[PDB]
């Protein structure tokens, strides 16, 4: 629960942040004249104002006030290649040479689709979208249209895009699919919901690890229930792998040996360009074959844009190969283990949860298994941690999430670990 | 008729014979994408072209055939295939840095250009597509009003998940959509009488785009503006296509203001792009710092490429003057095409506004989706294949969208090809 002591510490941290970043402060007031709250991505806003960045190369960027940071946020998993990857740049140059807005299919989209199908074991066919939000919306459109049903089972804490946000339960702006919310990792509770709703469930939509919800891994028993019951009731199991796809060459599904009926993809796979994708079992995806009678339509001006097609193919085949995925996940696992080792050795009431190269801090000693556990953790200390890391020249998400890019090296990881130890020492009274 | 069907069979066969390399590509593409397809509109029978390369207004297919691109990415491809200013903006974006995970000045600069240009947009937010923009506009309307009913129009197209071009579709996002008839004052008035109490939004294009370049009549839009205000529904103008028609879109030309406006396609400089904006008090609901703030997320919303290319698109390339000039150019072009039709007593017309136009094989008034559908669809398909054989590429549905790279030579070629079609297909006309 909130204390005056922690609130005063946060005020001090915010005040120091404010005083040290007057140019950013000024830009926020300016931006408010053209965008609501000077904002166009809700997650980028935090009090007193967000940092405005001038320039970045590799793993580093500099704000408009001259401070340099190592970027541990990695564009919420999308920024896997850093700020200036030469192979990505080469792909962009290649795309420009091919030509922009060609108003037609090129070979590049087919090559990218083949790359996706090759490495993701449950994706027989794929279609590209302009975001993970579109990918998940299309997956639900597919499920409802195929099954003829209206009910969607999702989970509290789950995030499937701007129109499918359940991070704080139901939101009035969510697309009006008939969504029933379960508790993440709750086998008995979810079993009960499927007994009530299963016969009219078009889809079960779930991340194999809550991403925005707190890097909360799904337990095998939970995913086993979803797979078993989706098949039983005739619902399509949709694994939202927008974040988890990086965890191995074939994402979480390769790791688990569990196959979803449809899989959604996004973020890094398009090489840092606008990107989403939905794919899955052949017989389901074939409903979109435009030559079929009663074919489902899937539109989108920029679905096949040359930049995404080129950068994405390079991302999957030239940079983040299946082996590179295994390697980075192993690297992330060692990193996260070291962070937790530092916590345990200092008897700190904090932990890092996640998988592979993905992690989020939680100020709690309890097992983090559902949205409730994440919310029950100390949110004041979380904010205090964010500002501390900033002062140490380390940028991660305000919510305490990192997503290791391929540009993070020993020096970056060491600085992060040292800064964590410093936080534990300096904030001992509040811990 | 059977004669038109045999002519279509012959045209498809000639296209197939002309393009065996594209045919090869299609068979391979089918192994990884449904129907070898990732945008439904790009498929046509017997198979679509695969393009190898393009520069300016021209492109080349994989069989080596060259074409002038009159399609212009369904209005998004306003700058041609290799605009130097767009290229410069891309290079500048790369110099700033990709996936910086933070705001830069560039999004603010782009937002400022958008708000400056469009008279009813006080505040704006960027999305990754026009579909996302329209979904967010509907999200805004339903959440603010607490109402469920959305009035839209048969023939209306508002994105993949909001596609009413052929009435309701089972894949459409499950908003409670009631469909009216475009330009139908009496019928729409009746619907607003019945549904006005629970109407969250009226969603309408100032000209049906995908529906056939069918201009809205003043009386129709006046009805919508008055009734939206009366019943407390948000009037949403989908200007994804129409925004190009002047510096400030259709709303500037009409002197009618929608409560929310959605944008897309060309405004992002050819990069992934969408935007929703409108009245300040409505948009302020998305200020993340306000109590009970609505959330609008999206990883690539503020992506540096779109922010840079978009700012260049509005402030350097497609200025207010450029918009006026291109629309005047397009009006002259469309008039010339219709003149050619009239001179040859051809049962066809081109409908549209400014640099946007669509052929319809009918001389009846084209005022709604019904009129578009009642026109000869067989001749429409024959026209597409004919133009291809003449090295002119436009939409299979017979729509052109003039880019800034279209010049005298291209326009002259289009006109001659139309005249040739009329003469060669006189027996079917
Ligand atoms: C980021 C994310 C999305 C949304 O993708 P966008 O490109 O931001 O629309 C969906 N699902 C998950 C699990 C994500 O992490
Ligand atoms: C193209 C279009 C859209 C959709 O924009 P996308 O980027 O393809 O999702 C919406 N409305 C209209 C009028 C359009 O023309
Ligand atoms: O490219 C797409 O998929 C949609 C294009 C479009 O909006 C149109 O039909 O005009
Ligand atoms: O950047 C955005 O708006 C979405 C990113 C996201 O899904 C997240 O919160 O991790």
């Amino acid at each position: 629960s909130d204390t005056a002591e922690k609130a005063q510490a946060i005020a001090a941290a915010r005040n120091t942040f404010a005083r040290d970043n007057p140019v950013s402060a000024g830009h926020h007031e300016r931006a408010r004249r053209s965008m609501p709250g000077g904002n166009t991505r809700s997650i980028l806003f935090h009090r007193p104002f967000p940092l405005v960045i001038a320039q970045g190369t590799g793993s580093r960027f500099q704000d408009v006030d001259g401070h340099a940071y190592v970027n541990f946020l990695g564009e919420y998993t999308a920024g896997l290649f850093g700020h200036s990857h030469p192979v990505i740049r080469a792909a962009v140059e290649r795309a420009l040479a091919v030509g922009l807005n060609l108003s037609t299919q090129t070979e590049n989209e087919a090559l990218f689709a083949e790359a996706v199908c090759d490495r993701f074991p449950s994706i027989d066919l794929v279609r590209f979208t302009n975001s993970g939000t579109e990918a998940n919306l299309m997956a639900l459109a597919t499920a409802t249209a195929i099954t003829g049903r209206k009910t969607v089972l999702a989970f509290d804490g789950g995030y499937h895009g701007g129109l499918l946000n359940f991070a704080s339960g139901h939101a009035p702006t969510n697309a009006p699919y008939h969504v029933v919310l379960g508790v993440y990792n709750d086998v008995e509770g979810t079993a009960d919901l499927l007994k009530r709703h299963g016969h009219d469930c078009a889809a079960i939509l779930v991340e194999p690890m809550l991403g925005a919800g707190g890097c909360v891994p799904a337990e095998r028993a939970f995913l086993d229930l979803l797979r078993a019951e989706a098949s039983r009731c005739g619902a399509l199991l949709i694994f939202d792998e927008v974040m988890t796809s990086r965890l191995s060459g074939g994402g979480a599904q390769e790791m688990l040996g569990i196959s979803a009926d449809l899989t959604t993809l996004g973020k890094y796979i398009g090489g840092g360009m606008s990107f989403g994708a939905f794919g899955g079992r052949r017989d389901l995806m074939e409903r979109f074959d435009p030559a079929r009678d009663g074919a489902f339509a899937h539109a989108g001006t920029f679905n096949n844009n040359i930049l995404t097609m080129s950068a994405g193919h390079a991302a999957l085949t030239q940079i983040y190969t299946r082996q590179a995925a295994s390697d980075l996940s192993a690297s992330g696992d060692r990193f996260r283990a070291n962070l937790n080792r530092i916590a345990v050795e200092n008897q700190a009431p904090l932990q890092f949860t996640g998988l592979g190269s993905l992690g989020t801090i939680h100020f709690s000693r309890a097992p983090i298994r559902s949205a409730g556990d994440v919310r029950a953790a100390d949110q004041q200390l979380k904010e205090l941690f964010f500002f501390h890391m900033l002062r140490k020249g380390i940028y991660l998400a305000p919510r305490g999430m990192y997503a290791l890019s391929l540009e993070i090296a020993d020096a970056g990881r060491d600085a992060f670990a040292e800064a964590l130890a410093d936080f534990i020492g300096e904030q001992r009274a509040l811990l």
